[PDB]
């Protein structure tokens, strides 16, 4: 067996909205969890397939909204800490624990260099062509870094890391 990344479900949650928010299918999300299909259970843990396990992984990455902030930690010691964007869309949840669901290397367009994805839709990890932006709070736009930032961390950590949406104070 593998070490995959399990999913907590809330009250109403949907299949297909978690195979839009891990980027995944629902075919694989059934695949991995053929409760869902009957059913949605608040509390229920629904593995990600194809994503491993964020607690095998050695970094840690926080996001302050309050800060505007990318904290890379090892072993959850910070190595650095990288500005960021956040979007009045992450401003919902006070805890915000989330994780890393896949990349996306250079698509070519202002996206920054890539687009690293996260466990919810709007949640995510990304470069951009507009720096003066990054340490910002935007109307909805996405966590956005820096391109040579957005390429660290989809160099050092892999998939799977936990990228916590913290409001900070």
């Amino acid at each position: 067996g593998r070490k995959l990344l399990t999913y907590q479900v809330k009250q109403g949650d949907t299949l297909n909205s978690i195979a839009a928010d891990f980027r995944i299918s629902t075919a694989a999300l059934l695949q991995a969890n053929p409760s869902l299909q009957a059913g949605l259970t608040a509390g229920q843990s629904i593995v990600i397939p194809g994503l491993p396990d964020p607690y095998t992984i050695p970094y840690h990455i926080a996001v302050s909204i309050g800060a505007k902030t990318l904290t890379l930690s090892l072993n959850n010691r910070v190595m650095k800490t990288y500005p960021i964007a956040v979007g009045k869309i992450l401003t919902q949840t006070p805890t915000g624990e989330f994780y890393i669901i896949n990349r996306q290397r250079n698509p070519g367009g202002p996206f920054g260099a890539y687009w690293l994805s996260l466990s919810k839709q709007h949640y995510g990890i990304h470069g951009t062509n507009n720096p003066a932006s990054i340490g910002k709070a935007v109307s909805k736009g996405c966590i956005r870094m820096h391109n040579k930032d957005v390429i660290e961390l989809a160099s050092i950590v892999p998939n799977g890391t936990r990228v916590t949406i913290n409001r900070g104070s």
